[PDB]
């Protein structure tokens, strides 16, 4: 699904170091975040 | 910021018990996910 929400710089940037190092993409970064949150 | 990406089920939906139940919102759910993603 296509999701649009409020994630600022500190978090978009977040999805740069994580996704990269993780081999993930902006979405596969964010999907993952939800599967390992908490 | 406004960001649109590809998140399928069991995560895009997962943001219900992690957001509502947690008092969070679609964004504060997803932002948060990034802040505690492992």
């Amino acid at each position: 699904r296509w999701l649009c929400i409020w994630l600022s710089d500190q978090t978009l940037e977040d999805l740069e170091k994580m996704a990269r190092r993780e081999g993930l993409s902006k979405s596969e970064m964010i999907n993952v975040a939800l599967q390992h949150y908490k």
